[PDB]
């Protein structure tokens, strides 16, 4: 039975009890999905983990995506991926890995190899408790609209729903990853620039967040059907060395509330790998 | 000698290895007071306190206000922070402490009693970091405004420069305390409002803030001049009860970079 730590009212917990370097009983894989499920983010401390070790973790709770052959690539470990002006609003930064696919991956897992001492926070937002404490009528609202995600690699078009079913628990998240959705589908542009920024305002309200501090062996387990995140840009300005390696797993289409599925306007499969690569 | 452990790249740190129950020596006096003037708020753990014991803590850093609100029974100097619809926008809730009064004391020292397991978080976001972010000419531009700040619960109204500049770094801090800040002198209400909403979007981007989650024992020792702060709201969210105390420190009549002082329009000082 594991021990599970939770870090605010309705997101992030710490999970202690487990040995991530070992395979696991089905029970304690299990709690784990359970507390995910639950916190829609949960993290643990002081696994120092190899790449084997790390995809064998991950393997336990879904099918890992296989990466790109330049971006974030780690040589023999297709399913690692490594990671070492703007126009600031508060919503810049904001967003659910990979929305430009007509499937997203479902979740990722993120190791800390390199940490520095201090800097490089990471942040998760909720997007179901956002989702619940919109108003009535603009949650009956926003449950008809679609949403077309955007990315370009260094071109993917998705139409998805603007609330997205969670197809194990039946939870509506808010869904609109804020870095990749870019229209509401059929209302103006004016109408769906103010929409936008009211939801994705919305969204980043400090209710709705939690905050970590990484250290060496730390692990980042989200889902990101219920979330979006907030990578750290005070790297760039400190001497440190940071070094983390991620996996994620394949995640299915996404449905909106009256049960239509999201539609892939334009992508290659390449340009994708590239998103999950870099999102 | 104390240990300082930073928590963000600019604001926040951890000390350890001192007993603030015991009356502490000048040297470690000015290495805490150091801490603080460099990370703009600083945080102790596990550190049991009386009320009288936070009071001579407080003591050591500079002269205790005096505030039936918060009523402390015996303690006129400490306050009691206990847990006994809004238009939200970035700023909402973000505030430097009295920034209504003429003279806003100083410095605050928190310390958590009855602390929930989860929830309670609070927040404190770097003004001298935001004010050295702003561009050339925005910063030119504010150096030269000041602001009416308004507190009615008696009724305070004072004119503070934008920007202060720090009685003891010299350093230039964006002095926008959003909860009491209502608009900008000599300019019409259209461009006070945009110019206050670009400012405070600005001072709660991320990059500015750090996050403390409390635990019993835990204390917050902030510097007013430098730092808004930005209490829970998930208190009545949860079944938990969260009782903190909070003591101050007496501060000086705010400086802006003409040298021009703050001015005191309606109420008492503090
Ligand atoms: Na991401
Ligand atoms: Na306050």
């Amino acid at each position: 039975s594991i021990e599970v730590t939770p870090l605010s009212a309705h997101i992030g917990a710490e999970i202690h009890g487990v040995d991530l370097t070992q395979k696991l009983e089905a029970r304690q894989i299990a709690e784990i999905r359970a507390a995910l499920l639950k916190w829609r983010v949960v993290f643990f401390r002081e696994q120092f983990l190899t790449h084997e070790q790390h995809v064998a973790f991950s393997a336990q709770f879904g099918e890992l995506t296989l990466g790109h052959p330049v971006f974030g690539h780690v040589e023999g470990h297709p399913e690692v991926y490594s990671i070492s002006q703007t126009l600031q609003r508060p919503w810049t930064g904001w967003h659910t890995d990979v929305t430009a696919a007509v499937n997203p991956p479902w979740a990722s897992i993120l190791r800390g190899v390199t940490i520095p001492p201090y800097g490089g926070d990471t942040q998760w937002t909720n997007l179901v408790a956002a989702y619940q404490k919109l108003s009535a009528p603009l949650r009956s609202f926003v449950d008809g609209l679609r949403g077309i995600h955007r990315f370009t690699p260094p071109i993917l078009v998705t139409e998805h729903p603007l609330v997205r079913v969670h197809p194990e628990t039946g939870e509506r998240a808010l869904y609109v990853s804020p870095s990749f959705l870019k229209s509401i589908v059929g209302v103006s542009p004016r109408e769906s620039q103010v929409l936008l920024e009211l939801l994705w305002e919305h969204v980043t309200r400090p209710e709705f967040t939690v905050r970590f501090k990484w250290q060496a062996g730390s692990v980042a387990f989200w889902d990101n059907r219920a979330t979006a995140h907030l990578a750290p840009t005070d790297i760039f300005d400190l001497d440190f060395d940071r070094q983390l390696y991620r996996t994620t797993l394949v995640g299915d289409v996404p449905v909106g509330p009256d049960g239509t599925q999201s539609v892939a306007i334009e992508g290659s499969p390449v340009s994708a790998a590239a998103a999950v690569a870099l999102n």
